DNA sequence: CTGTTAGGGTTAGGGTTAG
DNA sequence: TCTAACCCTAACCCTAACA
C-alpha cells in the first residue's frame, strides 16, 4: 500500500454514485461495464489511459464495498 | 503551551530511525519512544502525561514526516 | 470440491482540522 | 503562525456464508 494513491475524478464519481443508487452489489460484468463507463468521461482524445488511471473492475469494487461500509457505520 | 511538543533530542532520535525506515511498526515504535523518553528524562521527575513520548505519537510524526516530504518534493517540480 | 464475495478487519497517501 | 492529531478512503487481508 506504499504506492502513491489513486484519486477518483469527480466525473467519474458521478457515473459511479448513478450506478449506486440503481443497485449497490454489482456483479463482475456490472462492475466492468462501470468501468468502461467511468473509463470513456475521463480519457483524453488522441491519448491512451495510463494504467495508473485506468478504471478497473476492482477499483470500483472496492469504491462499493468502502462506500457501503462507510455509509453503514455514519449510520451508528 | 497545552499541546505536545516535539523536544530536539527526540527529533534527532526519531529521525536517525527514519533514515533507516520510515514505517515502524509498533514494537519498534516502543523502542523508539521509550529511547525519546529516556534522553528527555530529568532525575526525580516523573515525565507528564503530556510531555510523555507514546507510539503513537511515533506513529503520528512518522506518518506526517513522509507527508512533508511528499510535499517538499512536489513544491521542487 | 472449486470458486465468489460480503463485510469484519488493517495500512497508509493526500489533505484538513484543532489547540 | 505552526504542526500534532485527525479525517477520508483506496487497497488490500481474512473467514464465514454462500452457490
Ligand atoms: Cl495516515
Amino acid at each position: 500500500r506504499r504506492g502513491s494513491r489513486f484519486t477518483w475524478r469527480k466525473e467519474c464519481l458521478a457515473v459511479m454514485e448513478s450506478y449506486f443508487n440503481e443497485n449497490q452489489y454489482p456483479d463482475e460484468a456490472k462492475r466492468e461495464e462501470i468501468a468502461n463507463a467511468c473509463n470513456a468521461v475521463i480519457q483524453k482524445p488522441g491519448k491512451k489511459l495510463s494504467d495508473l488511471e485506468r478504471v478497473t473492475s476492482l477499483k470500483v469494487y472496492n469504491w462499493f464495498a468502502n462506500r457501503r461500509k462507510e455509509i453503514k457505520r455514519r449510520a451508528n
